[PDB]
């Protein structure tokens, strides 16, 4: 299939959407992460420094207090309430909306992954080791058809004592 380019030229539009996951695919429960690895926290910065993030209402609502919003970068939260405000970044009521910046990375949850894949030709994913099976009601990862293309790195072993491994997905 034909090669994408690293380039972001600034008349274009590039989505890409980062996420970790269990195994299992479960992103989220309770409206929390189920834990906590330094250098998935690391990465998610060093990927989304810079530039747009975009993010779902309840992604939003997961952040504490304190630490919204996320610095270093244009924060944008999807809601479709008229009456949601997110203090210090702006609320949108679609994606079409969101999808300004030349390049815009997807920070969750499981609603706005789904909305947004149809657009993306990044995906930037940690897997977590962590035997945690999927529950009704918890945020689930997105599924990558055929047309992506994947890399997918060896196993490594976290500080907090957690196997990870990282993937890196394209597509045109
Ligand atoms: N592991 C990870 O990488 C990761 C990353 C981020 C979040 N998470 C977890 O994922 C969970 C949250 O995911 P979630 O799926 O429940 O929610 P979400 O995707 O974060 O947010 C859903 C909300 O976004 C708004 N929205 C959805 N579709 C929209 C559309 N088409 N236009 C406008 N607004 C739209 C709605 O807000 P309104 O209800 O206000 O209308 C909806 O309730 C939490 O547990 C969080 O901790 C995990
Ligand atoms: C690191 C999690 C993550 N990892 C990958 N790979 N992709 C993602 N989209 C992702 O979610 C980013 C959005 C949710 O962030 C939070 C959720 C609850 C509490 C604190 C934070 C802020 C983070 C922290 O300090 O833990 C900070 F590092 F961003
Ligand atoms: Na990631």
């Amino acid at each position: 299939h034909h090669h994408s380019s690293g380039l972001v030229p600034r008349g274009s539009h590039m989505v890409g959407l980062i996420w970790a996951q269990a195994t299992s695919g479960v992103i989220g429960r309770g409206g929390d992460i189920p834990w906590r690895l330094p250098e998935d926290q690391a990465h998610f910065r060093e990927i989304t420094m810079g530039h747009t993030i975009v993010m779902g209402r309840r992604t939003w609502d997961s952040l504490p207090a304190k630490v919204r919003p996320l610095p270093g970068r244009r924060n944008v939260v999807l809601s479709r309430q008229a009456d949601f405000m997110a203090s210090g970044a702006e609320v949108v009521g679609s994606l079409e909306e969101a999808l300004t910046s030349p390049e815009t990375w997807v920070i969750g949850g499981g609603q706005v992954y789904a909305l947004a894949l149809p657009y993306a030709t990044r995906c930037e994913v940690t897997e977590v080791d962590i035997g945690l099976p999927r529950e009704a009601g918890d945020a689930l990862a997105p599924v990558l058809d055929e047309t992506w293309r994947g890399e997918t790195g060896e196993w490594r072993f976290s500080r907090s004592g957690l196997r990870y491994r990282l993937y890196s997905y394209h597509r045109s």
